[PDB]
This record gives C-alpha cells, sequence and structure tokens, in this order.
C-alpha cells in the first residue's frame, strides 16, 4: 500500500478542528444521526471495545453511535494489557507486527519485593510472555489505542463523535422499543443540543458513572482503599545500572513493599503529533494489516513518524499504588509543591532500592499538556450496585474498578464490554419484535446473568487485590504465595481456541483466576492473618511460615488436579514444572532482545530481522528463541502451529475454560 495523506490534507484544506477532522471519517457523516439502535456514552477503551465487538460479532445488524466529550482521544492512565487483549485485537484483524508499531512490547510480569526493615534486601518473581510466533502483550498509550479503535470502528460501520457530550440532565432512557432520546451537546454552554432516538444506551463513561450513578449510590468495600500518584519519565537504552538483578524493561515491572507497589511500564509516546497526521498513520497501518504486509517490509515506528510528520519518543510510566491507611508526615514541602509530587518523592526516599532505581530516570515535564507532570487519584476501588435497566446497561469502569495491579481494568473489564456487545443484538431485536411489556420482561430476564456476573466480579477482584497487597508485606509470601497463586489460577488455558463467537463466554470465565476455589481459600487465610498486624509492623516470621506451609499444601493437590500441560519451569523463573519453589533457579525461556541502536524491546522470530521501532537490521541475522528446557524441532513447530490458525467455531463443541481443572 502506498501511504495516503487524506486526513492531513483535508484538515488543512478546510482548516478543521481536531473534532471535525475525526468526525469526518464517520460512515454516516460528521453530524449526528437522528436515530440509532445503540448510543454509547463515552469513547474510552471500553466504549470502543463494545462497539467494535458488537459490529464484528454480527455485522450490519445494529446502528451504533459513540459519543465522546474529548475533542480528540484523551490521556488515560491504564497502559498494560494481557494476552486476552492481544488475542481480541488479533481476532479483530490486527496482529503483533502492526500493533508493535504503535505500542510497546510487553513480555510478562516481574515483581521485586523490598524488605522494609532490612533496607537493600529484596527478592523477586519473574515470568516471561510468549514466543513471537505465538503472541505478544502490549504497553499502550491510551490516546493512541483509542485513536486506533476509533478509526477501526469507523471502518466497520460505527460512528464515533468526538467533541460531543451526552447531557444526562435532559437525556431520557426508557424501555419500549425505541424508547431513548439521548440529548447530545457540545457542552454546558451549548444552546442547541441534538437528540438521538434510540433503543439501547450503553454507559461507558468510566469511573464517572454518569448514568448508572442515577440508579444507585457508589458502593465502597470494607477496609482500607488505595491511592495512586504517578508521572512520566525517560526510558534509558542502558538498563544495566538498575539495582535489581536480571531486570528487563519490557516486562510490566512491580516494585512491591508493605505499603503498596510501584508500576514501571516502558512504552512509546506519540504526544505532540497533530491528530490528522495520526489518523493518516493509523489508517495506513490498518491498510497494511488488511494486505498482510510482512513485518520486515512494514515501516518502523520512527519511519512512520517521518512519513506522516509525527512526534515519537520512549517514556517510562512510573506510579505508586499504596494503601490509604499510610501515615504521612504533616509537612511534605521538602519534596515538592503539589501533593502528587510530594508523596511520590517522599515514598521514593523511604526505600533505598526505590531511590537507587529512580536515579536511572529523568522526570518528563507535562508530557500530556500543562499540569500533567504529576497525577494523583484517591480512593480507587468502588462498585456500581445497578449496571442495567430498561433501555440501558453499563460496561467497563462504569461497573466498578479495583486497582492497577495485574491490570484487571482493561483485560478483565473487557469481559463486560464484549458480553454486553453480544447481548445487544437480541436486546434490540426483542424491542423491535414484541409488545412493550413483554419486551421489557424478556430483556430483563436476559440480563439477570449479566447483572449477577458484575455483582460478584468486583468483590472477587477486590479480594484478589487485598490478597496480593497483604502478601507484599513479606519477601517470601509475595513471590511464593500471592504471585504463584495468581499465575497458577489465572493463566489463560486454551486461549488459542477462542474466536469472535466464543470470546465473551471465555472472558467471563477467566476473572484472572480470582474465582478459583483453592485461590480464594489461600487468599482468605492470608488476609485473615495479615490484616491483624498493624501496617507499621513487620509480619512475625512464624506467621509467614504458617501461611507458606498452608499455601503449599493446598497448592500441591490443585496442581496435581490440573490436566493442562504447560512448561511451568520455562515460564516461571523461580519454579520447577510442578510449581515448587526452587531457591537457586534462574533458567527460563528467552523470547525477547533489546535493540542495540534505539533500546526498543523486540520479539525473537526468524522472519523479523529488523527492529520494528527504529528499523535497524538485526545485530546478527540469527538470534532465535531459547527454550529451557529445550524443545525439539517438531515440538517447536507444533507450538507455533496451534497459535497461527484461529478456529472457526463449531456450535456443538463446549468451551474449554481458562481456569484449572476441578479435582472432582
Ligand atoms: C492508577 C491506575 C493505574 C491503572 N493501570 C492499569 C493498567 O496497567 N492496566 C489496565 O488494564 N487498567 C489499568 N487501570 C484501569 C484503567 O485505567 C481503567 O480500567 C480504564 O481506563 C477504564 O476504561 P473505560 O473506557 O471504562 O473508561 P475511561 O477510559 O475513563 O473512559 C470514559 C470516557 O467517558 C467520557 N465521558 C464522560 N462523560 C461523558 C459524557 N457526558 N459524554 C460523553 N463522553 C463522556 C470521558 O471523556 C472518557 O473518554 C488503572 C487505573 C488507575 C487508576
Ligand atoms: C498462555 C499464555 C498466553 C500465557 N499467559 C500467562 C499468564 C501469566 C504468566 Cl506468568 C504467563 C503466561 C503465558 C505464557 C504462555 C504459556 N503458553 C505456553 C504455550 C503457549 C503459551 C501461551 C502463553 C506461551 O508461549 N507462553
Ligand atoms: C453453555 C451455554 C449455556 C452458554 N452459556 C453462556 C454464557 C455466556 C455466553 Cl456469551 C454464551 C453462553 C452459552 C452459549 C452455549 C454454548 N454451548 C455450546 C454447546 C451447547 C451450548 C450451551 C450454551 C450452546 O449451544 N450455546
Ligand atoms: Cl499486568
Ligand atoms: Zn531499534
Amino acid at each position: 500500500p502506498t501511504p495516503k495523506y487524506t486526513f492531513t490534507e483535508r484538515a488543512a484544506a478546510g482548516n478543521l478542528s481536531d473534532a471535525e477532522i475525526l468526525n469526518s471519517n464517520n460512515p454516516t457523516g460528521s453530524e449526528l444521526p437522528d436515530e440509532s439502535d445503540v448510543v454509547v456514552g463515552g469513547a474510552g477503551i471500553h466504549g470502543l471495545i463494545y462497539a467494535l465487538h458488537a459490529s464484528k460479532y454480527k455485522p450490519n445488524n445494529l446502528k451504533i453511535s459513540v459519543i465522546e466529550k474529548n475533542t480528540r482521544p484523551g490521556y488515560k492512565i491504564g497502559e498494560s494489557t494481557l494476552p486476552i487483549f492481544y488475542t481480541w485485537c488479533k481476532l479483530h484483524g490486527i496482529s503483533a507486527a502492526y500493533l508493535l508499531r504503535l505500542f510497546g512490547l510487553k513480555d510478562g510480569l516481574c515483581f521485586y519485593f523490598l524488605d522494609r526493615e532490612n533496607q537493600g534486601q529484596y527478592t523477586d518473581f519473574c515470568s516471561v510472555g510468549a514466543p513471537g510466533l505465538v503472541l505478544a502483550s502490549l504497553q499502550i498509550e491510551r490516546p493512541m489505542s483509542e485513536l486506533l479503535f476509533t478509526i477501526l470502528a469507523q471502518r466497520n460501520g460505527v460512528n464515533v463523535y468526538h467533541g460531543r457530550e451526552v447531557d444526562f440532565k435532559s437525556t431520557v432512557v426508557q424501555g419500549g422499543g425505541q424508547g431513548n432520546k439521548i440529548a447530545v451537546s457540545r457542552g454546558k454552554y451549548d444552546s442547541t443540543p441534538k437528540t438521538i432516538d434510540s433503543a439501547l444506551f450503553v454507559d461507558a463513561t468510566g469511573r464517572f458513572r454518569q448514568f448508572c450513578s442515577k440508579k444507585a449510590p457508589r458502593h465502597r468495600f470494607d477496609g482500607w482503599n488505595c491511592n495512586a500518584f504517578w508521572g512520566y519519565f525517560t526510558a534509558p537504552k542502558d538498563e544495566s545500572k538498575i539495582p535489581f538483578d536480571l531486570y528487563e524493561g519490557d516486562h510490566t515491572n512491580h516494585l512491591c513493599f508493605p505499603e503498596g507497589w510501584v508500576w514501571v511500564i516502558r512504552l512509546p509516546s506519540w504526544e505532540g503529533s497533530p491528530i490528522a497526521n495520526l489518523m493518516d498513520m493509523v489508517t495506513y497501518i490498518l491498510e497494511c494489516a488488511d494486505a498482510g504486509v510482512p513485518g520486515d517490509e512494514l515501516p518502523s515506528s520512527e519511519e512512520l513518524a517521518r512519513m506522516f510528520g509525527l512526534k515519537f519518543q520512549w517514556v517510562t510510566s512510573i506510579g505508586f499504588a499504596v494503601r490509604n491507611d499510610v501515615k504521612y508526615p504533616e509537612d511534605l514541602s521538602a519534596y515538592g509543591t503539589r501533593e502528587a509530587e510530594q508523596k511520590f518523592n517522599y515514598f521514593v526516599q523511604k526505600y533505598e532500592l526505590l531511590q537507587q532505581f529512580m536515579s536511572n530516570f529523568e522526570l518528563i515535564e507535562n508530557l500530556y499538556g500543562p499540569g500533567t507532570t504529576w497525577f494523583i487519584r484517591k480512593t480507587l476501588a468502588y462498585q456500581s450496585p445497578v449496571v442495567s435497566g430498561p433501555g440501558w446497561l453499563a460496561i467497563g469502569d462504569a461497573c466498578g474498578f479495583t486497582n492497577p495491579l495485574y491490570s484487571p481494568g482493561i483485560n478483565v473489564g473487557m469481559s463486560t464490554s464484549t458480553w454486553a456487545a453480544q447481548l445487544s443484538h437480541p436486546i434490540v431485536e426483542i424491542g423491535k419484535s414484541a409488545p412493550a411489556d413483554a419486551a421489557e420482561s424478556s430483556i430483563r430476564k436476559l440480563l439477570v446473568p449479566y447483572d449477577d456476573y458484575c455483582k460478584s466480579l468486583v468483590p472477587a477482584l477486590e479480594q484478589m487485590n487485598r490478597f496480593n497487597y497483604v502478601c507484599y508485606r513479606d519477601t517470601r509470601l509475595g513471590p511464593q504465595v500471592a504471585c504463584l497463586w495468581q499465575f497458577f489460577a489465572g493463566i489463560e488455558r486454551y486461549l488459542s481456541d477462542v474466536n469472535i463467537e466464543t470470546f465473551a463466554h471465555y472472558a467471563i470465565k477467566w476473572v484472572w483466576g480470582a474465582m478459583v476455589p483453592e485461590y480464594q481459600q489461600v487468599a482468605q487465610k492470608c488476609i485473615e492473618h495479615i490484616e491483624t498486624v498493624p501496617l507499621d509492623e513487620r509480619l512475625p516470621d512464624a506467621m509467614v511460615d504458617e501461611l507458606l506451609a498452608f499455601s503449599n499444601r493446598i497448592k500441591s493437590a490443585a496442581v496435581a488436579a490440573d490436566d493442562f500441560s504447560l512448561r511451568w519451569d520455562a515460564i516461571l523463573r523461580s519454579f520447577d514444572r510442578s510449581l515448587n519453589f526452587v531457591e537457586g533457579k534462574t533458567s527460563r525461556d528467552i523470547y525477547t532482545r533489546q535493540c542495540s541502536g534505539c533500546g526498543a524491546w523486540l520479539q525473537l522470530r526468524p522472519d523479523w530481522k529488523k527492529c520494528h521501532s527504529c528499523g535497524l537490521l538485526g545485530t546478527e541475522p540469527q538470534t532465535a528463541v531459547t527454550f529451557d528446557p529445550p524443545l525439539t524441532a517438531e515440538e517447536e513447530a507444533l507450538l507455533y502451529a496451534a497459535w497461527n490458525t484461529a478456529p472457526k467455531y463449531d456450535p456443538s463443541k463446549e468451551l474449554k475454560l481458562p481456569t484449572p481443572t476441578r479435582p472432582a
């Protein structure tokens, strides 16, 4: 495909604002339609996942309009994604060669547990991702992911309107076929709002809960909650002075300690780029995806920036997520003038390993515009008691949220977005095909499982979060109990069998393994014990011994009962194939390398000889995956064979679940 500059030139020719050039790519036009089947409030990641999955699940069945008040895709925290998300992107026609042009490579999750009373001591928990010929995970800049999904939506019959706001004061949502009149304006000041007559409203307004907050007060869980404060930093090419042994930048790294943890995410940023130019670059990437352009013949990220006149840079997202029962000194003026900056810098100097770590990074001022050097958000976790009703349902953060840890926000949250998407087809058809009372009753009964799933989802995630947090109070419980159990219960078994048809059903059965009985049993034992130790104290060594012994007794039987074959010793650096902790073990598979030219992390596969980020040809044209223990040529061919082909679904075979096999 020859690159086209359609939007850059259209924007200049008509002197178009950001919202106008974006809305000009809509299939039905730049102005709002008088009527639609579904109106989606909000074009965050979940509103767009919803609209994309709905249209892809059953094309040309629903007219869908998405309303977003930002003038262009705005900044969001929430950058780490997991295999289920990549698989969804691949099922929607965008595989790793194209996604890696826009987003950062992610190869697994790594944890470092810092001893508070023994400053300098630490342990770790390492895990790898997958070979390049299997899949990739992604670190995504959210203005770019939401641009990507906006353009892809517009190319699949979905209209997306930026710079437009749902007026929840005058909007009417009812049952009865085409019962909704969604009022859309350019803002409070706008005297001439438009109405979209529609059947179904989707609340995808995130934590603002702009519609469902009208139906039930926000619900908070018992006990402590969390606060987060964060900023953006340079990303060094040379990672060798990082004070943690075997550190690698292409993991989602976790620096864990009694009060909480720190995320470290390496990702590319497109900030400074005009929106029209970005639209042209994304459109070009999609055309290359459609045409199946091989990765080595696809321009590198930096080459795309030159082609389309973009700004491109490597940044590190670094933030704290800590309990809100931490005692702070009253006066923190020595660490800055803003509260976020003050508590960030205060926490860094409380741990010598954090300060030595942060000394590798340079602060970036105002990456996302003025006032954005530092961010703070208080009291993270919540749940919406009511997530559906006549004429509407809620998805994503609008249903509830817990914590950044293990990234449930996007990767678990998309189970609601995609299930709601699948359900929207019968919901709309019912309303077109039955009298009003029976339509309302049938739709209500159809959504009972959706409501019940959401109701129990966030509490399970909250228990999962507390489980990890309390275990992070000790450098043995963190890696040997909490991390081990999260990955044993939550690894995505049979992900290679999922397709568009079965995606939502698979996704709602995952929950990061937080529903697995043996997981909840260990989690409850640890929480019950550790929550009785005041935060400012060290856990008694006998308590750690007892919890570790309890966890290991439950583990051996649950592991024996799993019938899923997996080279555990190759994936978890510190564990053998039966998930026993091995004190000296360092052997692991190696799926990635760092580009010597630009520092970008790359996936090892023989058909990708050039760095996908800067284009530098491979340091030597023969670095291949290292399997430890080794795999034969046939076993390696077999692994790849299972993941290149996506299966058309048979309506008869039952879905294989991601969670471990029941002992029964
Ligand atoms: C500190 C922190 C770290 C996190 N880290 C991660 C991570 O690593 N990985 C992960 O997966 N998740 C992470 N999360 C969670 C993640 O940020 C959220 O789960 C996710 O961004 C929510 O997506 P959403 O589409 O539901 O809502 P949002 O992305 O918040 O989008 C809601 C949208 O609604 C729009 N809107 C609001 N009102 C109106 C209106 N009246 N009319 C029109 N539009 C409107 C807004 O403009 C916005 O675009 C993190 C969260 C926090 C707080
Ligand atoms: C299942 C998978 C998506 C996964 N999900 C994880 C969750 C937590 C942790 Cl710690 C690791 C993983 C992995 C690594 C895996 C293990 N599988 C071995 C055969 C194919 C595959 C897929 C992939 C692979 O190559 N790497
Ligand atoms: C298991 C089932 C009740 C189910 N439970 C779901 C929950 C959420 C979502 Cl999104 C979908 C489903 C389905 C669809 C299924 C899948 N099964 C294939 C063989 C028989 C059956 C039963 C049924 C079938 O025909 N359709
Ligand atoms: Cl993660
Ligand atoms: Zn490079």
